[PDB]
RNA sequence: GAUUUCUCUCUGCAAGCGAAAG
RNA sequence: UUCGCUUGCAGAGAGAAAUCAC
């Protein structure tokens, strides 16, 4: 376990190195001088380190984060790279184990917060000659100093933990200054001075039973419930040595900790140790099948998983009930199916799909993270996850032991990751065995949803009608096998209202998965003595069809957009001009356009209320002016109100208005006609905006029937002509209508919308509302 | 227990890119 | 304007790890 995060490294040396974010620019957004706007693009930091001497900085990074680090990273490699570096001289360890554990029967740690603590204190209170004696198995288990130490002396202890306890007796033996190991564990040598421990005593800060398991050796015995019992006068070990048979807690062995997303609580696997590293007849005992699995280490004799220990600044004992069918639990919740189980709270009634649909049809844990989750608890690496332009490999200890590639590449980081991830968790449930006839009693499409209501009961095949699981309501998804079959099957009938229910005679459901479920465990082991049939009742509440993936479509062979610029440049050509006026200009298309091709334009302005949009259009026109602006002599953006009038635009020859119109409402559209038309005088003015027959046609892959989420209204083709003519005659232009997309014949009429208002007749005072956000002038 | 590191998910927001019935 | 993709920031929630005055 090598995480060593620069970071924490610092931490070894206090609080006295402060960091500070600083954000600062990469020059990777376009550069565009005079610019009144403000586009706030991600900055990227660098880290201010001032540590007692000299002080380091970060260059350039992405992630506040890795520049933390980035700044901790040059403040050791400046130091020599001292901190990381240092390890284990193997007989060190035993150093550190021994001078360590002299430290630990030192008076004054007596009363330490630390879990130890409480144990030396509670040894104090053990009965006769076990007085004074902590067993064995705590020195080496609570304190991770010995542990840390222990690893590097000797990794086979993680496979046999027998060995810590070997290393911890020797190292007591070889100091035998104040440390006497006695048939009752290890124990100080002379009396902890009165004072002390009365002092000790005034501050103490005052009979429980902890239900747990007894797991036995013997593959024919049953696994039972054995209730422990701890009393303040007895050290928790005693109790559960006492449930094993033997005489001392000194005997009591202790395996790793587990099990906490199968049971949700802290686990542990008390059983006995051979006499052999305690005097550090002769008969070893059988090796217990069921123990080592669920712990991941070799256990021999019977043996006893509890959750039980003690916390930080308490005397008081932590402890969990662990229950019969916390055992089950436990096992189901090593396979990946039964992980997805557990953390979908629905056992019998869930499976671990098998395929991905999209992040949204999906449910439970993702199969990335059950994944991971698998392997931490397997004593394993997180899994390397290789992306293309989906090949995930899986890594413990150096050691390859899956490797994994998907054929289709899902245009999404996640997915692909979650498809090969599936794979993977496939593969390790067929090491594990999981995943009959039916009787019933009272057209949905693969890509779907249900969202089921369903109860599950145990009963003897006609006190005997007991329920095991209920629920109120999960969502299941439709084709990918993640729910029970005969569930699937069931339901894919149904439609929503209905309740059917039907029983397996032979119950399908694999043993180990009833016991996990169910909480009167010994009448449930009674039931599967006798012929035990399962009863499914499912009540349908509602459904989801199919994913909606495609989105976007090109439909105008140009699309459509372009010929809208297209269409209005020939205007532009056709009568030749000087000034124009983009009333709406979103982010410089027209402008763009515009600028490719010589034309005998003079100067332009763009006007819109959009800053995000006049941005992107100041940055393009700085880089379309600088190419030989073959015609143009004065560019300008204003950020402002088309329906409001700005004396500074004005003796506009061309004016532009591509659909913005239909984004204001009905009556600013007529106030912006007026208001153009009769302020600006502009010599000839172009305005689009769609035919609203047309939308009939694209459906085909405020009003029904709409294009944007942002149109206040659309209009019919008779629509438009209306107003347009009206604002026409009304003001003394000649109004000609023509459109783009299909042609003025096929009855659809034009797919948008294009009126040409024409001066015919070919009053004003000054005011400013609008603000100049870029300007250009050649000099 | 103090502290701290690293992850993943959720929602919020910003930006870059691409496209379109804008 | 609108949608989709990618990345950075904040907050909340779950999870893993490590050190702690001899
Ligand atoms: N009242 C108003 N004053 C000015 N601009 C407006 C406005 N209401 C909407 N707009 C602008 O109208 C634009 C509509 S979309 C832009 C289409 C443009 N013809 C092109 O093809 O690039 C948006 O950029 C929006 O900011
Ligand atoms: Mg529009």
């Amino acid at each position: 376990h090598t995480p060593t995060p620069k970071a924490i490294i610092h931490q070894k040396f206090g609080a006295k190195a402060s960091y500070t974010v600083e954000e600062v620019h990469d020059s990777s957004q376009s550069g565009c001088p005079g610019l009144a706007i403000p586009q706030k693009g991600p900055c990227l930091y660098r880290c201010h380190l001032q540590l007692p001497e000299f002080s380091v900085v970060s260059n350039v990074f992405k992630k506040k984060k890795d520049s933390e680090q980035s700044a901790a990273e040059l403040a050791l490699d400046k130091l020599g790279i001292r901190p990381q570096n240092d390890d284990l001289t193997v007989d060190e360890a035993r150093d550190e184990i021994v001078g360590r554990i002299k430290y630990i029967f030192s008076d004054e740690f007596l009363s330490a917060e630390h879990p130890l603590g409480a144990h030396l204190r509670a040894a104090l209170r053990r009965d006769g000659e076990r007085c004074g004696s902590v067993p064995v198995s705590v020195i080496a288990t609570v304190d991770a100093k010995i542990n840390s130490r222990c690893k590097i002396i000797n990794p086979s202890v993680e496979s046999d933990p027998f060995l810590a306890i070997s290393y911890v007796m020797k190292a007591a033996a070889k100091l035998a200054d104040y440390i006497v190991a006695s048939p009752h564990g290890l124990r100080r040598k002379n009396a902890y001075p009165s004072e002390i421990v009365e002092a000790l005593a005034t501050h103490v800060s005052d009979s429980r039973e902890v239900a747990a398991v007894y797991i036995p050796c013997i593959d024919e015995e049953v696994v039972e419930l054995d209730t422990l019992y701890i009393s303040s006068n007895r050290h928790y070990l005693d109790s559960i040595a006492e449930r094993l048979g033997l005489k001392d807690g000194n005997q009591v062995m202790i395996s790793r900790m587990f099990g906490k997303a199968s049971c949700g609580s802290e686990c542990r696997l008390y059983s006995e140790i051979p006499k052999k590293y305690l005097d550090n007849s002769h008969i070893v005992k059988s090796r217990n099948a069921r123990a080592s699995y669920i712990c991941g280490q070799d256990i021999h004799g019977d043996a006893i998983l509890a959750s039980v220990g003690y916390r930080w600044k308490s005397d008081d004992l932590d402890y969990d009930d662990v229950t019969v069918n916390s055992f089950y639990r436990i096992c189901c919740g090593m396979s990946p199916n039964g992980i997805y189980k557990i953390s979908r709270q629905a056992v019998i009634a869930a499976q671990l799909p098998f395929a991905f649909t999209t992040k949204s049809n999906w449910r439970g844990p993702l199969p990335r993270e059950i994944l991971g989750l698998f392997c931490h608890q397997h004593r394993l690496a997180e899994p390397i996850l290789s992306s293309s332009t989906e090949v995930k490999i899986f890594t413990k200890s150096q050691d390859l032991v899956l490797e994994c590639s998907p054929r289709k590449f899902y245009e999404k980081e996640n997915d692909a990751i979650q498809n090969a991830s599936l794979k993977a968790l496939l593969w390790f449930s067929k090491f594990f065995a999981d995943l009959s006839s039916e009787s019933k009693n009272t057209s949905i499409t693969n890509g779907s949803v249900v969202s089921i209501c369903y109860s599950l009961s145990l009963a003897v095949d006609p006190s005997s009608v007991e329920p095991i699981e209920s629920n109120e309501e999960i969502e299941f998804e439709v084709g990918t096998g993640s729910m029970n079959p005969h569930i699937e099957s069931e339901v894919t009938q149904m439609t929503v209202g209905e309740y059917a229910s039907f029983k397996m005679t032979p119950p399908d459901a694999a043993e180990a998965l009833i016991l996990a479920v169910g909480s009167d465990t010994v009448r449930i082991r009674s039931l599967l003595s006798e012929r035990p049939c399962l009863n499914y009742n499912i009540l349908l509440l509602g459904v989801k069809g199919p994913s909606e993936e495609r989105m976007e479509a090109a439909f105008f062979k140009p699309p459509l957009s372009k010929q809208r610029v297209e269409y209005a440049l020939k205007h532009i050509r056709e009568s030749s001009a000087s000034t124009l006026v983009d009333f709406g200009c979103g982010s410089g298309s027209l402008l763009d356009s515009l600028l490719d091709y010589p034309t005998s334009l003079q100067t332009i302005i763009g006007v819109d209320i959009s800053p995000k949009g006049l941005a992107r259009a100041a940055k393009m026109l700085h880089v379309k002016l600088n190419k030989e602006a073959c015609n143009v002599k004065s560019a300008t953006l204003y950020d402002g109100s088309i329906l409001e009038f700005d004396s500074r635009l004005h003796d506009v020859d061309i004016g532009t208005c591509l659909e913005v119109i239909e984004h204001m409402e009905e009556d600013q559209a007529c106030e912006f006609g007026e208001k153009v038309l009769s302020l600006f005088h502009p010599k000839l003015l172009i305005v689009s905006t769609p035919n609203y027959e047309f939308n009939t046609i694209l459906q085909r892959s405020q009003l029904p029937k709409f294009r944007n989420h942002d149109h206040k209204f659309e209009w019919t083709r008779e629509q438009f002509n209306q107003w347009a003519s009206k604002l026409g005659k009304r003001h003394n232009y000649s109004v000609e209508f023509s459109g783009v997309g299909g042609s003025g014949e096929v009855e659809p009429g034009f797919a948008s919308q294009i009126a040409i208002f024409r001066r015919e007749a070919s009053a004003e005072s000054s005011m400013q509302p609008y603000k100049v956000i870029w300007e250009w002038k050649k000099e």
